[PDB]
């Protein structure tokens, strides 16, 4: 079979590499000087290895060669989480015939795929290391600092790695609680790879993904729906916290809306996971939104120990499923029951608080509304998903529309879309 590969990335601001190497340097770990990782990436005219979420490259560590393939895993927050092989190599030169059949999608390396395969980018960058033992695990920390390059583009590489090497993810998750006690890190959802593959389409500009409906398995739990929702909202809060820090300002909005998406679904499974499994991430929020809102700068704002504490307790309360001990017998049932039989209780629930809310004109006093209209908003999307997408998505248009005008005081499409959202039928059973 493939091996494991468990990861959690930071990325670092510039300013704080200094002090970060002094503080590594305190944790009495076996220490490795700076080593030059020199890498190509390999890549087809149509995207091939991109569309399957899988990166190939040869690495070159002072004259020694090894070729790596790694495919599509799971990146929550930070954490990255993805089956890999390594082979050792005589010289630079790939042989896909070493490679297991289960890394390919259809059980066989495709004919012509040695031939087509051109080198897209590299990555050039020394790595320094910090051997440590966290309880029963032991985890190798790698601060890499150099650049990602594709033809005439590149961009700057300065992140921090904490790489499980064998014991328990929970390691990983607190060794991590004690470095973001300092300002300059912040998780990072993007592979060297994924940011070489961007660069190779000549660098455009990211653009702003508004929250889509969530999909769900067919036969989900409430439990796999709940931990889908919160997958969501922290890709979400990751996906806008790095467009804001690049210099997109409109992406501040976003994070903003991410967070109201993590409490808000805490809100819809308040029936089953009690308000005490979250306080102290609730509390963490909190701060992380004072922290944004009042910020002068991105930079500031996303490095802060707000944010940096805020986004480590949720990425540790999803990937421990820190709700279940919580769980009495009754909520342990229905978090065992149909999620698509709890969406359409609670779909009903939010389409009555809509109905009550603004089914009349408001005046002046729209924009006191805002907080219940995002939340139902936000409630639907999580909801929505077993239905007809275009059905489901036009339902929700109406409201999106009345909350944005609000949101912009839009007098006329403010009335507009209310009126459209009274006059429209449910969609759900
Ligand atoms: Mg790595
Ligand atoms: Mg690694």
């Amino acid at each position: 079979a493939m091996a494991q590969e468990i990861e959690l990335k930071f990325i670092v601001n510039h300013s704080a590499v200094e002090a970060l190497r002094d503080h590594l340097n305190t944790l009495g770990g076996e220490h490795h000087d700076p080593v030059q990782l020199l890498n190509i990436y390999y890549e087809t005219p149509d995207n091939w290895l991109r569309g399957h979420d899988m990166g190939l490259r040869i690495r070159g560590e002072n004259g020694r060669y090894e070729m790596t393939m790694k495919v599509a895993g799971r990146v929550t927050g930070g954490l990255h989480q993805r089956p890999e092989y390594n082979v050792a190599l005589s010289e630079p030169t790939l042989d896909l015939a070493q490679l297991p059949t289960e890394v390919w999608p259809n059980g066989e390396l495709p004919a012509d795929l040695a031939s087509r395969v051109q080198p897209l980018f590299s990555t050039d960058f020394y790595r320094e290391k910090w051997l440590v033992a966290v309880d029963d695990s032991r985890i190798e920390i790698a601060l890499d600092q150099g650049e990602v390059k594709a033809g005439e583009f590149a961009e700057p590489i300065c992140e921090l790695e904490l790489e499980l090497l064998s014991g328990d993810t929970r390691a990983v998750l607190k060794l991590a609680n004690q470095l973001v006690s300092q300002t300059g890190l912040r998780q990072g959802s993007l592979s060297k790879a994924a940011r070489g593959y961007h660069l190779a389409q000549g660098n455009p500009a990211r653009e702003i993904k508004p929250t889509t409906i969530l999909h769900v398995a067919a036969k989900a739990d409430v439990e796999q729906g709940l931990e889908a929702a919160f997958e969501l909202a922290l890709a979400q809060w990751q996906y806008h916290e790095e467009l804001w820090v690049r210099g997109n300002d409109a992406a501040k909005e976003q994070v903003l809306a991410a967070i109201g998406l993590v409490r808000h679904a805490l809100m819809l499974f308040g029936g089953i996971v009690p308000r005490k499994a979250s306080t102290h991430l609730r509390d963490l929020l909190t701060q992380c939104e004072a922290t944004i809102a009042s910020a002068v700068s991105a930079v500031t704002a996303v490095y802060s120990t707000e944010t940096a504490m805020a986004k480590l307790a949720l990425t540790e309360w999803l990937v421990s499923k820190a709700w279940q001990p919580f769980l009495d017998a009754k909520a342990q049932g229905k978090i065992s029951d149909s999620f698509k039989r709890f969406a359409d209780i609670h779909l009903s629930r939010h389409a009555a608080e809509l109905k009550s809310v603004f089914c009349q004109p408001l005046g002046d006093r729209y924009h006191d509304q805002l907080p219940r209209l995002t939340r139902d908003i936000d409630s639907i999307l999580l909801l929505a998903g077993y239905y007809d997408p275009v059905v489901a998505q036009a339902w929700l248009e109406n409201w999106q529309g009345l909350r944005h005008a609000i949101a912009t005081g839009q007098r006329i499409e403010i009335e507009h879309f209310r009126n459209e959202a009274n006059n429209q039928e449910p969609f759900w059973l």
